[PDB]
């Protein structure tokens, strides 16, 4: 559990490995996608796998704004 | 359109300006909340008010994964 | 057309694709040159190739300033 | 030298002061301007003022693409 | 339980507040200092101020390297 | 020599190359690491290696604070 104000739960639907990183696709409420670049270190220590329950987290300065 | 892979429409529902920067609260489908913080100098230009239809657009290497 | 308020126009010079994600080069006005770094489905999407008149488009507070 | 691989020369031509932060419009070559958001402390670090000469820095992986 | 690479502990020693933001700066093992700009909701949410102990998280796509 | 107010000084402990990027990673002082994901090109340019004593910078507007 943490404090951060973004935080959407969702369930992972698609997962691509790189070298480097990976692609982490979650469809959220309303089934939504948030598509997330991560190291590849971490889907291996989180252990992040296709149908995981998991959370998307954004920091607030990140988020732009467009019509 | 644009290369950021989440795009996520929404209405605002909380808004606090400052002087260079601006909160913007959006409530997106599902009843999610997503938090932004972003130029006043952009709240004015796309009219930013309670109610307002905008979308919240991120880049995938700013999203987290917390498990 | 969006309202951001940093966006370069430029062409393509440079791709590089790899499996997560591609560089894309652009030349903007004056001849500086731009680096994105995007995900590979957005390039496949946007249709993103050497030759391309594209846009680039930064947040603000993504924007260090050093002397 | 520095891994960002945007580091954009140009002049400052607009400036706002907030409590934490400030807004700095840089004028690049080719007549582009870049907006930046940063720390005040940066802003009095590096005697940003009208005119002053600048390096705008950006990491590639903040570089969206419009198509 | 979080994809951020960097996750470095430490104590506030610094704190200056905004209306929309707050620099906290904090100092981590080895006498290092990072200072960050935050959301000044996720001040008060945390209870932050001289003294407390907590934790700067970085993604790695966001630091630089310097040569 | 740069402003920045993030510099955290390290020794390389960890290099993984991709195809458009690298994973950099610094031992800093007390001995802890800070990962860096950086262009590939970014590598050879500035000669990162195994053992070199490099500097991590990082905006501060890119720190989340958590408990
Ligand atoms: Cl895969
Ligand atoms: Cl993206
Ligand atoms: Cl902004
Ligand atoms: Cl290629
Ligand atoms: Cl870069
Ligand atoms: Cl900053
Ligand atoms: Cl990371
Ligand atoms: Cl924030
Ligand atoms: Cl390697
Ligand atoms: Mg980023
Ligand atoms: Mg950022």
């Amino acid at each position: 559990s943490i404090s951060a104000r973004n935080q959407l739960k969702g369930k992972v639907v698609g997962l691509k490995k790189g070298v480097v990183t990976a692609e982490v696709v979650l469809e959220i409420a309303g089934g939504n996608k948030i598509t997330s670049i991560i190291s590849l270190d971490s889907v291996e220590e989180l252990g992040v796998k296709e149908g995981a329950e998991l959370t998307a987290v954004v920091k607030s300065t990140d988020v732009m704004i467009l019509a």
